[PDB]
């Protein structure tokens, strides 16, 4: 269990960071979007 | 521009689900982490 | 490769939970949305 | 309702792949799996 | 952290993988879309 | 088809962007990679 335990805290670990990376990601594109919207009228 | 306007809608729902999504798999996580941890 | 395949095993089940996870929260939202599309006719 | 429409036409495209990409990550895990036990 | 890095190596390989099936299918449900765009007319 | 047409451009942002993703998440595998092999 303690191999078990290394890896899927280790993955834990890299998820959370994923997960901030892609709203990131995705909040850039929405922006973006927005402001194109905006800027044709 | 309904064009701009269409897309950014799609990214909008997508991003909406993706943060529901990310709470999840980290719950399920943290979850596991703890039962492997206690021997559960 | 026993610590490698306790690693991958490990994470195919918590793979096979999420993926079931995925799907349930987008056909909430799609159902969400067909409901919402009718309520406004 | 165009934008409900919309919207749930993306979900709907999204939820369809989302399917199929979970049957070829749990093929690719499987396969890795097998791979490693049998040291092939 | 031998533990942990062979984990992380598995899983590199492993989305690497993940990662071009996914585009791949996303790919083929474009030009499936547009085929069907353009037959429509 | 505005039908067709909407879908493929849900298709195609979400595209664009799961490519950009997986980008991000290789380089945090390979940062994180290297610095447990090189205990940093
Ligand atoms: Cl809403
Ligand atoms: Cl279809
Ligand atoms: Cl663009």
């Amino acid at each position: 269990e303690r191999r078990r335990s290394e890896c899927v805290s280790e993955m834990l670990d890299l998820e959370k960071q994923f997960s901030e990376l892609k709203e990131k990601l995705f909040r850039e594109r929405l922006s973006q979007l927005r402001l194109r919207l905006e800027e044709v009228g």
